[PDB]
């Protein structure tokens, strides 16, 4: 009744910061230094020190997202884990041979790997010696980093992507205190936003140079939701023109069309916040567009006019040029705080078909997280998760439509696999097709799980 | 007619504990400590403790080989004398000055010292304590020896090897019964090849920071001798591989190209018999191959299908997949009971040049052996050993050959320069330059000792 194309992927989606544990790490990433002084910032004290033990468990692990019908899994490297020497991207024997480990294991469970470089994991010493992503050295030592997991990895891994959404560390880090270093800047932001922009661009360069097949493709992941303005009123027309610039142009474009938005370098230029860029840097961007996008969508986002007039003098801040709004009549899930409206996922498509060149994409994550699913253990111990279901369908029916209206999406990534640490949020929000105990690490299908592998066979519902 | 490249190396090889005898030797090496306790275990009961008496003869002994044309000597250092405290590597006095004092006259002789660190003498305490070269610990210690070495004479010794022979180790040590302690156990025998493999490796790095010089080089002494297969049919031709890379490639592979051979530790793994590595360990050994390459050939391999299948219920050999074959019409060493084959030296040659980059390399070892050489000495007591000229003429135009087809040769070393004590055979068998006889060390150049300074004035013949 709802189908779709021949090929198309059902995949699932981690990290490897939210899933491994620390187990014999050499390096702290933010995350863990930030757990390791300040544990009350997380919930129930659960850090990533554990997680949900992939290093230990890994092979079992597949088998159950095999079994929950999982084509593809795509997760991340972790800096801090395969690197010995940042300056030189010296190996830790340890790390290359857990990562092999997992890959080939990934194979012998007939799951694709999809990998990706970076997600929210910045190496703390990094920060500490150069303030991370503010110096484009730092930039420099993560394309060597991204070199060495195509030389080893490579050989067996054809789906690449360099970053997992690079503005939630430009908010995370510089704005909102969501990460460590919890700084609070406006003008720094920019710089790391430009900076991140930049390093993906080298890598897909350097990816270029050492990717031998054509099936060979790299990519990066955004989340694409749009800002929707909350009413025709012109105030609230100019706040959604500048949020959707900022929050979705300032990395699709560079990625994709190879340069940033002129709108907002002339905005950027007039309130001088603008990042210092250079011509040559300029044209790598230019030169390097990814391959395909990975697109990332969970609730929409609705913007009016600020308060108070972006002349007030105050600290410069994106912010100050529209401010978020509560739809009335919107549908909710109440408990997370979260407006439900599945019609985005069309949206999206749309705008990749018009505006984007129709570039290969997928979906990378959607999901629903739900607190206390143990309230919905049946007799057998399986988590009841029809509202996770009823969820699946309503974005993947507003993902079909946008299909059969010509956009060139090519699969579907279900957040989360198994159920995976949430950074300070930790275990509160399951989104998996598979419990995760984290007392015992002993992890169940849900209900989620047969429906999403019968969902694969029928490659629809 | 045949000629060789300029700057061709023309040397002799023997090693420490065949020459030295064990004067003042504070330590007990396998061999010493055999003989000391069953002497009839060896040939007219000569054992290894006044040998050729290099330990008082150094001086005049060196005269002679110049005389021979020894350009470039290589002998060893023995652990057993140079070590006080193994477990310290602190120095033993006595060892240190003749040490000093052997380099200092191979020096003023005009000769290039060749110093390998290990010919089949490991120290019988260390065997006793912990087994020998099944442990890890000896590893480390050897490497602290080779350190001492490194520190003491590298001043003016420019060339070294870690080990000579290693499979001949693995196979006395623990397969056939040919060294003490004469173990008979397949699978240590497989640890025991890797563990020398990674003291190798552990050595070439401790090297490599402790040279200055750009001409200092480290390279490792192996016996390359092709495994001929008997037929083509396919059942030899399947033996003949498995005994490459069992008794080429198992150290071949990692000396140069940093690994073990893939289908080989497949094998091992299949049979149950594996090494256990580290993933730290193999990166010490995939950073650290040699420099050089010596090379060893006296006479060659010829293999055949085992009789039984290698599924049979029997203690692990590497021998379940091969079994030796003679080939009708062989040229024959009667006496020795070797066929004599110079192509093996093309073959030789090609292997290095096509397989493993044409990586500097020399012959290290190659010569004849004869009993009974008095029935041969002219009127004034001088060997006619014509015999041992046809020899070297025969194995030189072949090894010409793979030099002209482009092969990276660099030298050739007899075996050896004067009659040295051959283990178990003693002194049967005599493959000198220069004739010792044993009862009062009194050494004599032979005829091929004449012919040897002819050839390195001629760079050729």
């Amino acid at each position: 009744m709802v189908e779709f194309p021949e090929g198309f992927v059902w995949g699932a989606a981690t990290s490897g910061p939210q899933t491994e544990g620390n187990f014999h790490k050499q390096h702290q990433n933010v995350f863990d230094y930030w757990f390791a002084t300040e544990p009350e910032q997380f919930d129930a004290g659960v850090g990533p020190d554990t997680a949900s033990n992939f290093y230990n468990d890994y092979d079992h692990d597949l088998a159950l997202m095999a079994q929950a019908g999982v084509q593809g899994l795509r997760t991340s490297i972790q800096w801090t884990r395969l690197i010995d020497d940042f300056e030189t991207a010296s190996l830790n024997a340890d790390g290359v041979a857990f990562y092999n480990h997992v890959i080939d294991s990934m194979l012998a469970h007939h799951i694709t790997p999809y990998i990706n470089l970076h997600h929210f994991d910045l190496p703390v010493a990094l920060y500490d010696k150069y303030h991370g992503w503010e110096s484009k050295h730092v930039v420099e030592l993560f394309v060597k980093f991204a070199e060495q997991c195509f030389k080893l990895f490579g050989d067996r891994v054809d789906h690449w992507y360099t970053f997992n959404e690079p503005k939630v560390v430009v908010d995370g880090q510089y704005l909102y205190g969501w990460h460590y270093p919890q700084v609070i800047n406006g003008p720094k932001a920019v710089q790391v936003a430009y900076n991140m922009n930049l390093a993906s661009a080298k890598t897909v360069a350097r990816f270029h140079e050492l990717c031998v097949r054509p099936e060979q493709q790299i990519g990066i992941i955004l989340n694409l939701t749009p800002a929707y303005a909350a009413s025709d009123d012109p105030a609230d027309l100019a706040a959604a023109e500048f949020a959707e610039l900022w929050s979705n142009n300032l990395f699709l474009d560079p990625a994709v069309l190879g340069h940033f938005p002129e709108k907002l370098v002339e905005r950027l230029t007039m309130d001088g916040v603008l990042w210092d860029a250079t011509p040559t840097e300029l044209a790598i961007i230019a030169a390097n567009p990814v391959d395909c996008l990975g697109v990332n969508y969970y609730h929409p986002f609705r913007v009016q006019r600020p308060d108070i007039s972006p002349k007030s003098l105050q600290p410069w801040m994106p912010d100050i040029y529209f401010k978020e709004y509560d739809m009335p009549g919107r549908m909710m899930n109440v408990d997370r705080g979260w407006e439900i409206y599945p019609q985005a996922m069309t949206d999206i498509a749309r705008n990749i078909q018009k505006n984007y060149g129709n570039i290969p994409w997928m979906i990378s994550e959607n999901g629903m997280g739900v607190a206390g699913e143990e309230r919905f253990l049946d007799k057998q111990g399986v988590v009841q998760d029809d509202y996770r279901i009823d969820f699946m369908k309503e974005h993947l029916t507003a993902l079909a439509k946008g299909i059969a209206a010509g956009s060139n999406c090519q699969g579907y990534f279900v957040w989360s696999g198994i159920d995976c640490w949430s950074w300070n949020h930790a275990y509160h929000n399951r989104y998996g097709l598979i419990r995760n105990d984290i007392h015992t690490q002993t992890k169940t299908l849900k209900k989620s799980a047969k429906w999403f592998a019968e969902l694969g066979e029928r490659n629809g519902f």
